[PDB]
């Protein structure tokens, strides 16, 4: 039974990950299967890599400002981030269950779709036993190249630099490798101004409670967007605040389901990522595209019907729409926003979206997704080490970033995970490959360690 | 296009119908429907029958009490009040959807299931057409018979007193024939004392309400039972009082789903009542008790499975059952209720129910469901009219009671509707055979009329 | 109680429908119900029109090369071809299962969505109560402009000239209206060569039996396609001939559920008619492809499943999928078609469909969809009645085709069905909205003959 | 990683276990799993137990009789034979499927129900990893008292004496402590009388191929039974034999389906086996009446559903019942068969069921159950050795039967599985509990061993 013991900030490290998310999260699981001798045979002539996790937050959470009250798992709980690559590791969700005393209830619901707060619990559960390697509360600012000779023009580790989230010091630590695995952050439409009363998606449960504070008060709140954060935000204000008035405005003409069929689901299996990687240019964007509707802008089916029942008993007790408590307003965009009044309401204005009214709301919800380019901020300082006239970070298929290996040492490296949707598929971002690729990632970082027990 | 006037008060009715709810509702559908010559061709050739619907309710509802948000039909909405009967017919509820501009959005939640809510305001437009020949706010209470030759002694009619529910004047109209169909009363455990705080499922939504007046404080509500209305009820207090602590008690060691299986479920089909009435009282009751799971102390599988949903998430947050803020417990019988403390809250004391603890709770529910046997107090100065000896009043398959021919003329007569479940079947208190029994009652009782015609 | 008669063949019409399918029939039970003065009171003062339909099959059929056993509809029965437009009409489905004894037992099914089967015997049932106004066995071959006045420029009345199916004779009728219901042809690639063993969707059920009989035989039979038809057809054929070796070829990367989600499915709605037909051809197209998924190329979810699942039953069996008895080759396109060899079966040769192996087969089935382009064949000899220099036929919202006004009279025109999609939406070619249309065309047509009653 | 290695038929064995169908593997499994170091860390210091099973058949099966093409486990794959006590166990469901290379396919099934072929082949591959101890084709044909010490009047040992399947040659084994694992027997109604055209539901798929050899021909094949297994056969006879006429008869008016609900379903809990062990007889015998529905002559709903809906499609065709190809004789009994004719058909006489007519078929299907009752004859010959007057054995909570104390040493015992119902629940007899209860029997049967490396 392996525990890793912590290493002094001042010892140059094997490995550096920053973030921990679901993604280090599985890297950190891997590493600790692979060094179980009861899981790996070899591992009991295997010294202690000597590695750290640099995370933001002050304790493990997973997108806590969308934690909704009654959201579900869009992913069966056998893609949790151990079982794929392993169903006899100790960090199953089943084993999970057991640990807690909720096994045989949670059978007894016949779903594969855990509460996302359960699965947060199980990834917290996990997270846990890694706390002597977490740095919590410390934000990567850097990487910066290091010369073990400065004199020398080949480089052989990094130095990461990180901000304390409570003094605001910073601190250094040294390392041969380096992993960025900080998921994604949030886009804003470029239309909209700066406002308290106009928050993304990823800042709902946490922010907005602050802002509207009275939950009997009738308010007008609107959202924006089309995609599973619209509708689980729009559907959750009608439950949190009873007597508010709510709007969905989305360019699209209508909510769409997300597909899951299970012929194009398989594009999901991790044994894909191979397929998906050999591919072109070309080919790689166009089946992005012919896909997109497993993932990009689409809510689950039963989230859509259960809207769209409630929209129907609105029907059922006045006929007259313009009247509804709460509406949907399809193929409209937002032109203009009034936010500079006396009155404590942003007056939204509103055309179509084909190439209208005005909202008096109290608050706007904008559901708008992700950009993963934030790890560039984090590299612009080794750029310079990248093969002459490249602009753009290229992930091999092992996530090993390509560097001019006349400037790199062999032993040293950075890997980015998640971000790599366009090289290696639509699973990159979401927990379908994470099992496996934590031992990929595992396999690619402590290889030759892992060879001479082997 | 037929449409009944009313009579005057005064005048010797041909039918007099005791309640307005479904069952009435459903024969004075199916009179409209036999008098229109457009679905009933014969029906050129038929004065207007006097008739007079009398509805102790100030308007048409139906189970006001129980129209708890979301609760839903547990009865496909072609069993309407006249689609099994004739899909022509303008009762339809699908001509009711079309005539309020709903048809096609209703066709587009593909569910057989209305809401209740939805249910109720369909049998209310379809009540509203009927509004000359009912009179609402008369509480009948004693059918009397009557001679018109008072020397002779044979009985040719019957006068029918009623009380008006907001003067308290008696009324009183004379009629040949009687229907009563009064649907049943509020069954309550007689261990059980009377207390405002004690309050019967049917009076769940007009008035606890009014005795927990503040939806925010933190009440201690228990509710008694284990049926649909039970679990309806448990359910949506959580929803109804977000801080209060619910407790379910049941006497059987769990809530049990329905079973509307396909073949079971044809025990409702309407053909089946002359294969059911046609058995002996042996086969009936056996048959009854076999088929005992479609109908009394069951609940709807959906609604087992998110109640037991709800109990799985406490149980994430808390593994102790005891802080748990809503819980069931089974197996359990009230033995003793104290309320006569200076305290808000009654003490409710709790044995096993095989042949514990202490409760402090604010109000308790008491889903125990309806006797049907009201009838028998309205009826008790007609009983001497019955065959000698017979101390129970027998229905015949056309539900016309038996009475003395000496004593009773063949053109007087009394009807019973929706407490025949003993001789009738399962289906005899519900909504599945409605349609159909409508049409059957008015050729028994109109036959004679609409012969002329035929 | 309206009964068309037929209208001898020597006399002017003023109504002659060519194709006597859903959408014709739906005109003709429109035409019946205006004409019914139990539905519409002004009937009483309406002589009957002169109207006839043409229909090349013997007998009332609907897609019978595609009556695979199990398949269902994939539209609510609601859906049917009356219900919309009014649910008290004699031909709504649920009449119509009153009419065969079948409504208690359909409503036990708690499905909205009947057999193929069921639904064809529906329609036939409708049908076979027009027989006096139909004439089977007649192919309409051209529509040819008329004169009452030949020394005159300008036409009145049409002639539509049929070829007798089973003699060959030309039959001539003159009408002053014409509508053009005949639905679409077989779609075949071009690149595939004539051959007895290469066979249409369409003609699936009625040709390939005489082609493989004997049902025990290891036929090895291709599929090409992936939309509903494809799928059905591969899955029938794994029942049908259970020891054969089934492959379907897909240039897609996979089988793609429908959308029926019900925000998007409104754009079914008849009331969507005018809102999709009032936008310009470039919103037209584009909100045509944005909704592809509810109708092309796609299959339903419930399918999908089942043929996913016996695939992987297959996998359970053998791990080597190049053993499998039935093989799904995705991202494929047929390059070549060797069939004129000594053997039986055809050599097909495949490449990647991107911008591979070889199969010998006995049959290949094509279910690669219909063209709605043949009523342009009919209508050639009529072309230049159209306004100068337009050489497409232009619908107007009410369906009849624009003419010249200076060489066509106001009492006479043309009218297109179910090859509208471009100008009237998704829904045209469908049954979605033929109970309304059959109402709207029936104004149109008859307009000044139901005034005069009105 | 313990193997288990074999012990020479000639010596003293501290377990014999009866039987190797799933109770008995779970028990190896446990074994297996208590010894293993990995999962069990005391397990370092622990001589091999002397373990041996005996089993009649040839190799491993379950119930391969009634292995019906497209059946499906009626429980959670959760509920397999390692999970529930141990997710980390090599020998769990998930496990199987990685080691065979379709974790990721079964995962996109979204199924919790697997084929019972596929589970099956899980057990089997189970089972081939105890190879080395378990003795196939051996059939146990007693169990006899042993003394080591023969002039004393203590018995230490058992013998165990089998049946050679093969060669009929009898074998002898010396057991301290005895399991008997040998499930059910197949239960016939005594009326019927013996013919090798009456065939109980267990010898379905193995010996009906052999008398009904042409799956073409037109046989008349009768089902008697209203559970899962006659509603099984009877839909698959319908596959089978395309052109035979099927007869299910029952007793009850209908096919009831199965409760699964979530409460009631916690029956089956393994914690529970505690609370129903400790409750009285009388507690325990009404509460298998009360939960009767989850198990015994019910039919999985879907399973219903499908065969009401091919019985309505058999309406749709033809109205006429009589002429129904497959039909279904509810309340029925059969009161004598016919089978002595110079026909190939016997004649089966019926009548109501109720305190009718003739079939004339070429065979009887009986899914008629299982008595468990096989272990008393087996032990006829150690009965002496239970406390006096006790004519039933009584088996511990530890599964243990009760022994006179002064009779029999406390290292010797008989264990009962399978066959403990009325003790133990309605879970023995299943697969529900087989995981946890290995694990108590290993720890009842070689607690001693363990507790000295522990
Ligand atoms: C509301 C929501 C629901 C979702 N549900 C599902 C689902 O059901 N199934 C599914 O497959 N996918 C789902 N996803 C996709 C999601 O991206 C993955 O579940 C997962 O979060 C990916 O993990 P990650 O580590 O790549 O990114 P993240 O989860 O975002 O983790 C990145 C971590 O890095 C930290 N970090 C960022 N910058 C720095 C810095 N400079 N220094 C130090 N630390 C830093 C962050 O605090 C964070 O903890 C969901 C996403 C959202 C937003
Ligand atoms: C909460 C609830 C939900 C249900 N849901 C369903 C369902 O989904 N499907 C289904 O098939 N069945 C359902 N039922 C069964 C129910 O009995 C029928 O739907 C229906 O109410 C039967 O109609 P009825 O006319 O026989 O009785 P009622 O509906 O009770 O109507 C009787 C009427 O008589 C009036 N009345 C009583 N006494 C007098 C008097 N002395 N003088 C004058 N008027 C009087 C009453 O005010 C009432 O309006 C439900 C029952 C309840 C309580
Ligand atoms: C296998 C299949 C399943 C389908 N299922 C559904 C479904 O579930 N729901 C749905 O909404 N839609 C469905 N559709 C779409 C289908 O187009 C409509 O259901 C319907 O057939 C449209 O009717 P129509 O009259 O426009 O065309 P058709 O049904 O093709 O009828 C046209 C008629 O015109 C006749 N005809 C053609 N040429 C001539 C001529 N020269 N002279 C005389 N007569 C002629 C033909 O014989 C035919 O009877 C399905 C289509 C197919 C192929
Ligand atoms: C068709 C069918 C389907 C079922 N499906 C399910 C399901 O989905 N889920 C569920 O929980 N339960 C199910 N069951 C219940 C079933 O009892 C258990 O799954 C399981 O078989 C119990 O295992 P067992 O070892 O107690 O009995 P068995 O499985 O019968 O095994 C007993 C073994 O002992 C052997 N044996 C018998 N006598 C002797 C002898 N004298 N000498 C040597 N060996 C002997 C037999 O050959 C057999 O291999 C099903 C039962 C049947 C019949
Ligand atoms: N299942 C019954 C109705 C039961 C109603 C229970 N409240 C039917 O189909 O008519
Ligand atoms: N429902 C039971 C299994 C019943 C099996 C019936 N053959 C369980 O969850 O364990």
């Amino acid at each position: 039974p392996p525990r890793l013991r912590s290493t002094p900030q001042d010892e140059l490290h094997d490995l550096l990950c920053v973030g921990f998310g679901p993604a280090s999260l599985a890297i950190a699981i891997a590493l600790h299967d692979a060094l179980d001798p009861r899981l790996n045979k070899s591992a009991s002539n295997i010294a202690q890599p000597k590695i750290c996790f640099l995370e933001r937050q002050k304790q493990f959470a997973w997108h806590s400002g969308m934690l909704v009250p009654g959201s579900k798992m869009q992913i069966s709980f056998i893609k949790d981030l151990a079982t794929l690559r392993d169903p006899r590791s100790s960090f199953t969700f089943l084993n999970y269950l057991h640990q807690k005393g909720r096994l045989i209830h949670f059978t007894n619901l016949s779903t594969f779709l855990p509460a996302r707060l359960e699965f947060e619990d199980y990834m917290r559960w996990c997270a846990q036993q890694f706390s002597d390697v977490v740095a919590y509360g410390e934000e990567v600012v850097e990487v910066i190249p290091g010369k073990s000779d400065p004199s020398s023009s080949v480089v052989d580790f990094f130095t990461v630099r990180s901000r304390n989230v409570e003094t605001g010091e910073i601190s250094a630590r040294r390392t041969r490798k380096v992993v960025i695995a900080i998921g994604g952050t949030a886009k804003m439409p470029s239309g909209l101004p700066q406002d308290p009363r106009i928050i993304h998606s990823s800042k709902y449960c946490t922010t907005l409670p602050a802002l509207l504070k009275d939950k009997s008060k009738p308010y007008n709140i609107a959202v924006l967007g089309s995609g599973q954060s619209a509708a689980e935000i729009f559907h959750d204000l009608q439950k949190r605040y009873p007597n508010s008035r709510t709007t969905l405005i989305m360019r699209d003409s209508a909510m769409r389901p997300s597909d899951d069929s299970p012929f194009v689901n398989e594009i999901f299996n991790p044994e894909r990522v191979d397929k998906f990687y050999s591919q072109s240019a070309a080919e790689r964007q166009r089946s992005l595209l012919a896909d997109k509707a497993t993932n990009y802008s689409v809510v689950r089916l039963e989230l859509i019907e259960e809207i769209y029942n409630d929209m129907y008993l609105q029907r059922v007790k006045n006929p007259d729409e313009t009247q509804w408590q709460h509406r949907i307003l399809p193929e409209r965009k937002i032109t203009r926003v009034e936010h500079h009044g006396p009155q404590s309401r942003m007056r939204i204005h509103l055309k179509s979206s084909k190439p209208k009214e005005t909202l008096e709301v109290d608050a706007l919800m904008v559901a708008t997704g992700y950009n993963r380019n934030a790890h560039e901020r984090l590299l612009s300082k080794v750029q310079h080490l990248r093969p002459t006239g490249q602009d753009q970070w290229k992930p091999h298929r092992d996530y090993r970033v390509e560097m001019d290996p006349s400037k790199v040492s062999s032993e040293a490296g950075i890997w980015l995970q998640g971000c790599n949707e366009r090289t290696h598929g639509l699973s990159d971002s979401l927990l379908s490959v994470l099992a496996v690729r934590g031992g990929e990632m595992v396999q690619s970082i402590f290889g030759e360690q892992l060879e001479r027990a082997a």
